[PDB]
Formats: C-alpha cells, sequence, structure tokens
DNA sequence: GGCCGCTACGTATCGTAGATATATCTACGC
DNA sequence: GCGTAGATATATCTACGATACGTAGCGGCC
C-alpha cells in the first residue's frame, strides 16, 4: 500500500500518533536541499561554513538531524577500525539572556556537546580546569576563562575531527550590542573553523540573512544553501504541494481517510507552503481527532487547530523579505560583469 | 438543591464566607478555554509558547489552577509506577523593582519551585554553586553566574520534564530598557523552551499583546488562546451573564435570597462581563452582610463595595483595545490570499 | 463631665499640654472612613491595594493608629493560642535623597520593622546576609542584593501573615525619571503584595492621584477610600465642623473655657475643614497661653500663630483639583452605559 | 606529457581528489610575489614586517607554506650543524570573542607553537608559570600576567632565532575598542619584534591595509608585498589566466579533458581573478563528477558549485576600494616632488 | 683609498654584506649631534632629560650605540680599579598591550637590564621580593609591587651610579587614556631621575614631542637636541648628502663603482635624508645585486627594494609636522622678550 | 514650546593575581 | 619514641581595577 499500515487501526491512540510523528515525507526541496548540503560537506575545498537559510516550518532541523544520521552511518565502517573518531557533532546556540550573545557558555556547551564518548578515549584537554569526573560528565569551572575554553575546544575538536559542527537556531549569533561586532562574532567562528579545520553548518531562520555578504574572506568561505518553500505562483510548486497533501492524508491513521486536496488552498493559505507546518498543523488535528475516537477530519477540525491570520500575515512578511534578499536574477549578473569589465 | 446548603445557616459566618469562596461557577467561556488549553497542553506539536490574554477578573489564575489539578490527577497513576516525575510546574512573573526582567532570579525562582520533590530525588544539578540543604531548601549562592543556573535548570527541566510550564502574569516580560529587547526576552524564553522540550504556558492580560507577534520563528512556536470576555452586544453573552448571575445568587449563604438577575445592567456596567470581577463584588457584599448578620442584601449595599466609575472606565480602555488588537475578520483572510496569490 | 477632668489645672503646663496632645477627638467623617476601612480590610477579596485619598489635616496618620491598635487589640485570643503572627505592620515612605526611590531601604525597612517579635520565634529567614544578633536586631548586610532581600521579606510576610501593610506618606513612591517607571513602581509592589497574599494600604496625600488608575489590573484589584474633608456648601458638614469645635472648646486643659463657636469662620478659612489643623492650631495655641498661663484664649492668640494666607490657598488648589479628579458624577456613569452599550 | 599522470584512471576517487589537490600551479603573480617574499626575507634591512595585502583567493596561505618548506629546506644542512635554532616558527591570529585582541591568548600560543622541539632541547624560560610538562608540550598557567609571557617569548625568540615569524589571518588585529588603538597594536608588535630581532611576516586581506600606513616608524620597518590578483582590463593578465586554466584543464584527472578556455569569462566572472577560488570551485566540481564517475565536467556542474553572484559581487567591491588604497601613480610621486621640493 | 678594500672581491657574498652593514659613515648632523650629546653627558647641571627628537631614519639607535661603546672605553681605565660600577645602561620602551604604559615591567626590565654584571656583586637590594637565582638572572616575584620595585631600582642606581640611563623609542611613554596622565608620566620618570640623581636621556621619534614642555619644572629640567635630517632648500645639507651618496658607493662591494650621484634626486625622494634609510636601501639593493652576482647596481634595482610613495608620503607628513612645532624663530624671541618686558 | 537623540556617568560584573589556609614531609626537642 | 614545629607548594578566596551597558539630563530641531 502507499498510505499507512491498516494494522494501526488495532493499536491505540498512542501508536497511531507516533506513527504519524515519526513519519517523514520526501518532497522535491527537501531532496534538493539534502544532496546539495551532503556534496558541499563531503567535499567543502576550503569552506568554513554552510548557511542553510530558510523560513520557520521548512525542515532544517529534520534536514540535519537526516543528515546527522547519514553521516554516522557511513562512517560507522570506517570507525569500526579506528577511534576517538566522531563522525558529526552537533549543538544548538542559545539566546542570550542578554543582548549579547555569551560565548564562554557556547565552549563550554560545545566542548560537553563534543565529548561525550566511549570513556576509554582520553584526551587530556589542555587547561587544568576541564576535566572528566566520577560519572563521565565533563568538568568545567567557572574559573577558566574564554580563550582557555577555546584552546580546549580547538585541541579536542582536532583531535576528535568530526566531518561538520552542526549550530542550529544560528540566528541567537546576532544578539550583540553594536553593528561591527556582528561581523566580529562571524570572524571568531571564521576562525575556530581555520584553525581546527572542521566544516561549520549554521541553520537558521531568514533573520541569518544578517550574515550574509560581510567581509569579502567570510563570502568566499560560505556556501549560500536556500531551502525554498513552496510557492503559489509556479504551477509545480502547487503540484508538488498537492502531491504532499495526497502523500499526507494517505498516510493519517484514520478509518476513513479524508480528503485534503480539495482543500489545498486553506492549507497554503494557513502554511505557507512550509511542509513542517503541515505536518505539526495535521498532527493536531490527528491527535484531536484520535481523543475524539472520530474516524475522520473535517474542516472545522482544521479550522480549531489553524494559525491565526495574524500569525501567518507576519511569516509571510519575513518569508516575502527572505526570499527578496535572496533573489538571484539575471539583472544582477550583468552588473557583475560591466563591474568586471567583461561585458 | 441547586443552591447553596440550608445547613450552613446554623453554623457562623467565617464557613458560609469560605464556602462561597471555594465555590466555582462553570460558564460557556471558561469552558470552553479550558478545554482548548488541555487539548494544546496534550500535544504541542512543536510549539513552544501559550499566549493566554484576557482583562482582569477573568479567571486566568483559575483556569490555570483548574489545569494544574487535572493534570496532576491525571498523572497520579503513572507517578505511581515512575518517580522523580513532576507534572505541571507553575509559576508567576516577578515585576522587577526596576526595569529590566532579572533573568537570574527568574532562574532561581524556576529552580526552587521546581525542586520540591521527596527528597529522595537527587540529582547533583551542573554547577557546583546549587545544593540541597538540611531542611529541604535547594541553595542557591549569589557567586553562580545566570547561565549557570540557566544550564542548571535545563538539566532539571529536562529530567524531570513537565508537560506544562506555566508563567503567571507573564506581562512583566515587558520590562526591559532596550525596545527591540521584547522579542529577545521571548527568544531567550523559546530558547529554554527548546532545549528543555517543555512546554511554556504564558498567561498574562491584555498587555502581553506586545509579545503576540514578533519574528515569524515566534509566530509559529506559539498558539493564541483568547479568555474573550461576555459581551453585551450579542445577546447568547447576555444570557451567560444572567445565567452566571443567577447561578451566583442560588449560592449565597444567606437566609433568604436575594433577587440579583433584576439589576443585572449594573453589575455589567461594573464588572465588564468578567466572572472574577463579579464574584469579588458579590464576596464583598456577602462579607459585609454576614458581618451586619442580616437576613439578605439590597443595592445599597452594592454599591458601597461597586467597583468606582473611573476605576471601571480605565479598564474598557484597556479591554477595547486588547479584543481590537486580537480580533480576526474576514477580510483580513482576503489579504493575506491576495498576498499569497490564492485569489 | 463632658470636658477635661479639673484635676489638671494643679499639675504643670506640661501635664496639661500633653493630656490635649494625647486626647483624640472623633469626627462623623473619621468613623465612617473608619468603619469603611475596617470592613475593607476584614477581607480584601482580590483586592491587594487599598488607596487612602485624604489632605492635610484630614487625619490619615491617626486613622493608622486606630487601625493598628484596633486590630492588634482584636487579634489577642489568637496570639494567646497561636504563636509567630504579627496582626498588622506598617512603615513609611522614604523620600529618596536622590532621583530614584530605594528599593533595597525601603525592604530592609520593612523586614526590620516586621521582624521585632519575641525572639523565640526562629525562621531561619533565606539569604545568608540576614540573621539575629546580640542584642536581637536583624542585621542586613549591604552586600545582599536586593531581589534577596525581596526574597527574604516575602518568605518573612507569608510566614507572619499580617493582616494589612500600612505605607504611609506613600506619595513618596512617584520619585521615578522615566514616565513608564511610574507604573512598574505600583507593579513591583502588586507583585510583592500578590506573592505574598498581603493586602497593602497606601496612605497618601493628593498626589498619590498619580498611582490612580493604570491599567486594567491595577484598576480592578486597588479600592479606592476617600477621607473627605468636611466642606462648607453641606449644612450638615458645618454642623459637623461646629460639633468637632465646640468639643475641642471643652476639651482645653484651661483655667476658664473661651468661647470658640464664634470664630468659625475664621476657623475654616485657616483650616478649610481639615480636623488635623484645627487641632494643632489649637495645640500651638494653648501651649502659648500656657507659657503665659494666661487663663484664656483670645482671637489674637489665634491670630499670632495661624496659617498665612499664602500657604492656606496652596492646599486648596491641590485640595480642589484632588476631589475634582475623585468626583464620580451621574455623566460618568451614563458615558459607561454608552459605550458599553447599556443605554 | 604536459598533463596528468594517466595512471590515475586506474586509481579510485580518493586518490585522484588528493593528486589535484596537492597540485600547485605556478603563475607569474605567485612567481613575482614569491620571490620578493624570499628577497625581503633574506636580508630584513631594519625592517621588521613584511605585509602581505591579498584578496580571499590569491594563494597567500599558500605562499607561506611554500615558503616555510624552501625556508626549511635551505636550513637543513647546518641545523646537522647547528641547534637550538627553527627556522621559520608560523601562527595565525585569532579573532577575539571579546571586543578587543586579546594579547595573552597570542603569547600563550605563539610560546606553544613555537616551542615544539625534541625534548633534549631545555632553556628554562624565564617567570615560574611556563614549564614542560610529561608529554612535552608547554603548558601556561592562567595566573601569568601578560607581560611575564611577553618576556618569556622574547627569551625564547631571541634563542631560537628563528628567520621569520609568521602570523597568518593578521586581520585580526585590528578588533579593537579604541579608534586609535590600531596604533597600539601595531607598535606592540613592533616592540616585540624589535627586541627580539625577528621579522615578522603578516598576511591578511586587503582589510590589512588599516595598518598600512599609521605611523611613519611603523612605516619604515614595514614592507608592503601586494599578491594582485589578475584583472581584465590589461590583455595580459587575461592571457595569463586562461594559460592557468589550460593548465588546470590539463591535468584534470579525467577520462575526457574537458574545454575551458572557452569559458574564460565565466571563470573569471565567478573567481575575479583569484586562483584559490578557482581551484576551490574546480575541486569541488571534480568531486561532483568524480561521485557521478562521470568522463568529464559538464558546464551546468560548474553552475552547481559556483560562488552566488551576491558573493562575487561583494568580493568585487572589497577588492576595487582595496585596490584603490594600494594604487601608486605618477601624480602620487609629483606631490611627492612638490611637497620635498625636489620640483 | 677612499672606497672600500679591494681584497673583498675575491671574499663571498657573506663578507662583503657584513662589511658593508658593519661599515659606518659620518656626516656633519651625527657629528655635530655626537659631540652636543657627549658635552651635555659630561655634566648636566641640573639637568635630569636629554630629549634626543630625529625622524624614523636620522641614525638615533647607532648615535646611542656609539655614545655607549665611547663611554664604556672611556671608563675601562677606572673600572679596572673600581668595580660595581656600570657606566652607561641602557635600556627599550615597551609598547603596552594595554592602553596603559606598564611601569612594573618597565622597573622590572630596568632593574633585569642593569643587573647583568658578574656574580659577585652581593648588592642585597631593598625589598624581599628580588633576588639571585642560579643563572644569575634575578627572578621578581610578581608578587612585588610596583613601588617596592622602583625603590629596589633606586637603590641599584644610585649603588651603581651609571652616567647615563638611556631609553629608546620613549614615545611609548605616551600610551595613556587620561589627558592629564602625559604630565603624571613626565612627573614620574622625573621623580626617579631627582633621588637617583642619573640623567635620563629619552630616544624617540618625533611623536615624543608630546612631552616637550608639557610643564615648567620639566622644561627647565630638560634640555633638547635635534636630530635634524637632510633638507632641500638650503644647498649645503644637499651637498653633505651628495658626500654622503658618494662615500657609500666608493664604499660599496662591487667590480664596478655605480653612479649615484646622478639620482641624487631619487635617493632623496626615497629616504628623505635619512642616512639610516638610504643604508637599509643600499643594504638591500647590494644584496641583491650580490645575489644575482652583478657587477653593479641598475636603477630598476633600486625601484625594486625602494619605499612606496604612500610611505614615502606619510614619512614627510610627520616630519614637517614635527618641524614647525620645533622651529624657533627670531619673532620667537621678541615675544618672549616683549612678554617679559625686557624689550 | 515640546519631543527626540546623544553622551557622560555610575555601576554591576568579571578578570586576575597574589594573600593565605592548609596539608604534608622532615627534623628535633621533650 | 613521639608529637609538634618549620618550610613550602598550591588552589582558592578576595581585593581591586578595567570595562560595557543603562540611562537621564541636556542640547538641538520642528
Ligand atoms: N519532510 C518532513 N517530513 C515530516 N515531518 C517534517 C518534515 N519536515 C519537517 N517536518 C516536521 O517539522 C518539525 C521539525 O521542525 P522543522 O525542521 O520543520 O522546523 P524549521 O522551521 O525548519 O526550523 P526551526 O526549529 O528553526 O523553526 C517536526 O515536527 C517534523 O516532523
Ligand atoms: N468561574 C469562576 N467562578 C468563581 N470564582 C471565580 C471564577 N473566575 C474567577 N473567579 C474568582 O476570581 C478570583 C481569582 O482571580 P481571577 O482568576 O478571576 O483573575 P484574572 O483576572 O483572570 O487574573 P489577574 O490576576 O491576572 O488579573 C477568585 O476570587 C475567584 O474566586
Ligand atoms: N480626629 C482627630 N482628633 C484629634 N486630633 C487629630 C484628629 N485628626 C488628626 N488629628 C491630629 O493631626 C495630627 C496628625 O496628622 P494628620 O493625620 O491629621 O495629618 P494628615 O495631613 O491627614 O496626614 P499626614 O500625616 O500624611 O500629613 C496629630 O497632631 C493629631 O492629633
Ligand atoms: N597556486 C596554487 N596552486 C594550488 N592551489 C592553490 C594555489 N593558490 C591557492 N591554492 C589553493 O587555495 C587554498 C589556500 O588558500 P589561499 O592561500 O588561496 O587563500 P587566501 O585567500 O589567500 O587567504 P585566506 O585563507 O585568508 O582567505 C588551498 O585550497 C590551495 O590548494
Ligand atoms: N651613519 C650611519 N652609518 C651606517 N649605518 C647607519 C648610520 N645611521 C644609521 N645607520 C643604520 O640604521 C640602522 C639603525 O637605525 P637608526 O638609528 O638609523 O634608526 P632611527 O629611525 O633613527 O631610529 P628607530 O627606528 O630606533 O626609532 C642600522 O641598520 C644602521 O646600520
Ligand atoms: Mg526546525
Ligand atoms: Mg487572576
Ligand atoms: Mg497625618
Ligand atoms: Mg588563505
Ligand atoms: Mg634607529
Amino acid at each position: 500500500s502507499t498510505g499507512f499500515p491498516l494494522e494501526l487501526l488495532t493499536r491505540p491512540a498512542t501508536e497511531r500518533l507516533a506513527y504519524f510523528e515519526n513519519y517523514t515525507v520526501a518532497h522535491p526541496r527537501l531532496k534538493e536541499v539534502y544532496e546539495i548540503l551532503m556534496r558541499t560537506i563531503a567535499e567543502p575545498a576550503g569552506a568554513s561554513f554552510i548557511f542553510v537559510y530558510g523560513a520557520s516550518g521548512v525542515g532544517k532541523t529534520t534536514l540535519r538531524l537526516r543528515v546527522e544520521q547519514k553521516l554516522t552511518e557511513l562512517a560507522l565502517p570506517k570507525l569500526e577500525s579506528d577511534r576517538a573518531r566522531v563522525p558529526v557533532v552537533g549543538i544548538e546556540a542559545i539566546a542570550p539572556e542578554s543582548r549579547y550573545f555569551n560565548w564562554k557558555e557556547y565552549y563550554t556547551r560545545a566542548l560537553i556537546t563534543l565529548e561525550e564518548p566511549l570513556i576509554d578515549h582520553k584526551f587530556d584537554y589542555g587547561v587544568r580546569g576541564i576535566s572528566r569526573d566520577n560519572f563521565g560528565k565533563i568538568n568545567v569551572e567557572s574559573k577558566v576563562v574564554a580563550p582557555a575554553l577555546r584552546r580546549a575546544l580547538e585541541n579536542a575538536l582536532i583531535h576528535r575531527h568530526p566531518d561538520v559542527f552542526f549550530v542550529d537556531e544560528a540566528q541567537h549569533f546576532g544578539k550583540v550590542a553594536s553593528g561591527y561586532k556582528l561581523q566580529d562574532q562571524l570572524d571568531c567562528l571564521k576562525s575556530l573553523a581555520n584553525m581546527t579545520g572542521i566544516l561549520h553548518c549554521l541553520l537558521g531562520t531568514y533573520e541569518l540573512l544578517t550574515f550574509r555578504n560581510l567581509s569579502g574572506q567570510l563570502s568566499r568561505r560560505s556556501v549560500d544553501i536556500h531551502f525554498r518553500r513552496y510557492c503559489a505562483d509556479s504551477p509545480e510548486d502547487v503540484q508538488a504541494f498537492k502531491s504532499v497533501l495526497l502523500t499526507f492524508q494517505q498516510h493519517l491513521p484514520l478509518a476513513e481517510t479524508p480528503n485534503l486536496v480539495d482543500h489545498w488552498e486553506y492549507f497554503y493559505e494557513r502554511t505557507l507552503g512550509c511542509i513542517g507546518t503541515l505536518k505539526d498543523w495535521l498532527k493536531r488535528v490527528l491527535s484531536d481527532a484520535l481523543d475524539r475516537e472520530a474516524t475522520t477530519i473535517t474542516l472545522k477540525d482544521l479550522q480549531k487547530r489553524a494559525l491565526s491570520v495574524a500569525q501567518c500575515q507576519k511569516m509571510f512578511k519575513e518569508i516575502q523579505e527572505g526570499e527578496r534578499q535572496l533573489s538571484e536574477t539575471e539583472a544582477d549578473v550583468q552588473n557583475l560583469r560591466s563591474a568586471l569589465g567583461l561585458g
């Protein structure tokens, strides 16, 4: 069958909810972005940053998880022979309790996340304030200053040598007090990547575009991947969105499969084409239906757990500005050639 | 009988006042908002915020308490088997005697309230400046920097994993020094809610609307629940107001039940439809009557403890703007569809 | 006799002056406002603020003292059975040297005043900086940060459970530099009151009309009590003024009682209703007479130590303004009817 | 053959990728810059700085590696006879987390990098906080103040006496707080160089022109080497770029040698004449074409890993203004003569 | 002969380069300044500061070295009889990493530099924190507060009694943040000179003029020696420069003596008449010629190792700026006579 | 005359060294 | 024979200085 297993109807609601939660769909944009990211990670070729832009609800975190899993699987056969190697390390950036992104916490959290291997790996981190304990947890005291933590993290990264160092919610790097400090933050990250040779991938919303082009050096060593949404203007994206809706409705564990392609306009209006928004909206509707033990879904039910027009209107304002800034037109190439004198 | 028990008359005045205080009425808006909130808490589906708005004397705190008690009673069977579980952690915000919102105090208050289980549960939380004592209290020294407290709170929340984290009178988060810092405050809370995977519910008045829609990501990860007041224009709200007035009249521990529905216009004038304000009014009047040991109530007694016109006028000014902001019309849908191209 | 005992004549002038000073006459406004406040603080019913409004001489301080003494008397039988309870505590706001009202000093003075019971009650207050001493005083180290003092004061307030917290001269809270600071001062007070569940009565002059109505929450959770002065328009007010004046005349410890009711116009001119102004004016005149032992009082004696016109009109400007804002007319009532739709 | 070894086609993908990566092409600009740098390092003649300006892709780091290798080779036969001497020490500047550059970390890391000889070499540097360990690595305590580290580093430099002291990514020196502090930073570097008599070479992007001629004293002891890119206005640079493209396509390990000189305009458009960027582009394209096992490179393949137009547009912006500062014209000579009176 | 020794042509390049670098030419300005400095050093007569101003290239360091060597040779006969007497002690000024000149480092460096005789002198300095070691190099337990180290330096200076204390690049004293702190620095140096009674000679660039006559006390107690460069308006210095060029071309270890007299304008343009800069230029050109084994110096060779016009323009920009400050005219005499009334 | 932007200053905070409490080894006086 | 004294190293507390941020008062513009 092309849908959910029919056996799940007999099971209680918890397994149905879980099955729908763990189910993931493949859509053209996700596949394309995944391929590009994997190709970039495999041969960075002197690139230290991968800025993965995308709206909220597009699949950035799911993409990161998929890439992480595939990298781990790929590195497993070699990990059998060679040890002290982590295939990929991922951390999520923290919004600071202030207007400035503290770096000490970032360093210590990176050290914690990177260093949770089998205890057999001993590498005697530099600086004396960082050590192991009785429970295998990294001990970092307030004794150590930020440069010391940075040195320890650099040595650890060089020793472990992960393929890529994922940083999720990278927009939080933009919490600075000074405008030039915005470039300075990325310069610090660039130096960290340069002196360890570990590829850094930044995943964030369209407010990460403040980091897009700043200093030529950073522009040279950054790869821009755009996780674009499904627009309504292009008929192909509409067809793709409808296919996603069709497979979602096929995969909804209900006694009766509802008709979702019919109200595709409503889904687009309340999701803006983001597959994640559609997925979690359908998750809410399905949870409600399972709680009510209702064989199927109604538009009303969709209207209950939809997103407010005000919510979506703010979404499209940011998405509109994000895509406008990331727009490459043939006219732009003309100025570049004209400026370069190649006209 | 559908009213107060008759045997209370023989018992003294204090227990009568206590009975009226402990008495709670059920009205359509309360039950609707309660069911919506319970459904949202049962599954967030990638949401980290619930912004429950509403006027004053509307039952937000009572709704919170009801939700907490319901969730606790739901979780008790599983608590009997699995230890180290707190179903709901509910906290109220603190208005800084100054300007900025003290995050350190928020974190330490969270640690204090969250960790009051049976002493058997020990988790030697990260950072060495937080520990138990000889009375079971949590000791937080001033030496512990705010990010350390954040890490400790994150660990505790991750282990205990409450279903929902209530932040009452959340409008106190607006006490900030920088205008843009509103979004920063909300981002800090979002980041705290991301890595812990704990649903944050922000209980607040209409002043909380300043946080209502800032950035797309916060829009995606928030649901807006509106505790609307019983308006006067819609006849059904008038019927509900009269019904709750009659219900209150029936459960007034007096020798003679006063006729209360007749003067409903006065009650609406002073309570603006908020059930809480009406309950306060009737509590004051009952206390006065029981002090005078009078058989029944009169409009006079009502006017003594009535809210004055001036203070009541300010409330409606706040309510009028709040409801206007939170009003979604069919027209607003049209611009959203027009902008997207779904016309 | 209804007047001073005749035995005071033999006693020296100091004793007579003391007898007249500690004497406190009762007037209809005094008893009315006293009963209203008693009934308001007998149960607050979700009101956290009491705003006793009154000009110079209404008798706010003496009303506070009367209320404290009454409740202290009322609580003796329970105190004999239950320890660790203070019936009522109260302080006076400090006008800060600097621009901003100092919350640290307020908190520390509140802690000092509240915590002076018999030394048996030990409650091991939070914060290491707070404890007892060799002399039984509470020592507060300057190293203690403000939020820590607030938490300690909160715990003390919760444990001691006072019936009402008096803040005399509350107009001193208005010393702020930001327009919104005016409000979040009162918000901090409200948060302190809510978190402790202790009614906070604010006795202050007509300058407190600044704090009258700010936001719906503080508009709802506050009840306004107006200590109106005896005006001249109302014949009942004039009769009460003359009765109080006659009682004052009868209660002068003088060899021969002078006729005081004749110059009622002069007295009202120089006191404009404030009973306290009349009382301390008469204290002044009686002391002056006793210095010379003059068997009586004359018009020039009153004129010698009256209130000058320059100041006297100044109170009128303030008083008529406050009475203007505190005036609720039928026009305002019908304005609420129209706006709310109950016309 | 003038092309790549034809045996590589039998080898797997990794070998071919490694061969292409390890290929270093010789082009006129690199040759001339290398010769000038060798000449200026052979004898400083009262110079302490070599400023090597180069855009992001000129081959600054590969030039540093080449000169390092050559210096080591030239020092080798006397190194067999003379010990306690390192030919060259190579370091890279660290972008600080804070606003200002951290000199303590610079000093300690300089000591770390310079001090990795065989364990036999014992000097016993000044200050008690610096020593060896059981693994032979220098351990630096956190308690050592910056001047002490500076003194120890000076002693180490005067003992080892390296020919040159490479500070890569020297752009990070410009992160300071005070405007004038640039001069102080460069003077600190000059002072470090002077006592040790060690020629420092600073490699950085066109941003490093902020340090160019900020002081006459610093202007005297600095040599400006410009690592110019290939222009398009000059036919000679165009022909050189064409020749280098021919050499690259000649040595690409593919079954069919692709034709690249046709779209020289395209290659210039996305590389601005930078050689490193072109090499990285071709490395990524080769990796892609070698994953699909394709016997050639297709245009669309170049379009896949080409830098964004926005990235290249800005790189020209900083290059164009950078070259403008570095432009020497006959007009400047005439103004010098007029100012000097030599006209 | 008036040229270089002829037998060096048979010798390898290294010997010729060494001969050229070790050869020192004598020119009128150097001789005049040298004799003035020697006369001043012979007797200070109440002057505690010898301010030697000169551009970067005038030959300040070589003049200092020659003066120190001459004083050492003069004091050899007395040193043979009298021990514990250093004739001349000279240290270098350290540019500080922070914005403040570190006086502690200056004091300890002065002590370590001055205290390097054979181990027989056991002076037993004041303060317990400073002592010898096995290797003879003293160690200063950082603990030692800076003023105690200063006092130890005072004792060392009065015991050893050097003739002059040389400080190179004394403009490094000017790195402060407070405007009036310049006077404080100079006052500290003057005090250190006073009780020690040791003439302090400061040599630095034209930016040393910031402490020229910053106060009357320092103005009187300091005499200034100007190390003027060679100008162009005056034919005398032009002829001197011509003679210097002729001597250098006669002393070049080459087979053919190049004609440097033709391009005297070019040499003056690219050296600004600084003998040191010209010497370094010729050193570079000679090294290149020896590398190419060319029996001559071709013009283009001079352009290869010349200085950028931007560098030279910055040279002359600061040279002319300081010269007008250091210009004394007869016009400045008349007002001084007029102001005193001496006119 | 009113409102907005700048900036000068207080102040919390954090780095930082170095005073010090103390543990441990060894010698010696009781 | 043994306990205690003396010396010393070491981390950790603590005092002090540097710094970035809030912020109110004051100058400028409509
Ligand atoms: N292709 C997909 N298939 C199924 N679920 C998906 C897919 N893409 C996203 N999701 C759902 O989206 C949620 C994960 O968040 P997602 O990565 O979509 O958010 P995002 O907006 O891109 O990033 P952020 O967390 O920064 O807002 C999960 O509920 C996940 O199931
Ligand atoms: N449905 C109800 N039935 C009975 N009493 C109610 C009800 N709703 C509110 N109350 C009364 O209101 C008081 C609790 O405050 P309430 O929850 O109304 O405040 P709120 O306005 O929603 O919140 P806030 O304090 O933020 O303004 C109690 O006295 C409670 O008895
Ligand atoms: N009813 C009264 N009988 C006798 N004396 C009175 C009475 N009311 C006030 N007083 C006198 O007034 C003085 C106390 O000041 P009072 O409380 O009247 O001032 P107020 O202006 O109302 O308030 P505040 O203390 O804020 O200025 C005392 O001397 C007291 O004796
Ligand atoms: N002549 C060359 N031959 C081969 N590879 C080269 C050459 N020049 C540069 N590269 C390549 O360039 C990369 C090294 O970086 P490169 O020195 O070009 O950077 P840069 O821009 O000068 O400096 P930065 O690292 O500061 O941006 C390597 O991938 C190297 O293979
Ligand atoms: N008269 C001279 N004869 C030979 N060499 C000289 C002469 N004057 C200066 N030099 C050369 O100049 C260099 C010494 O530096 P010099 O004192 O000239 O520099 P400065 O700019 O005056 O001072 P600084 O750089 O220390 O501020 C040496 O290479 C030395 O050989
Ligand atoms: Mg996501
Ligand atoms: Mg409430
Ligand atoms: Mg009073
Ligand atoms: Mg490079
Ligand atoms: Mg010199």
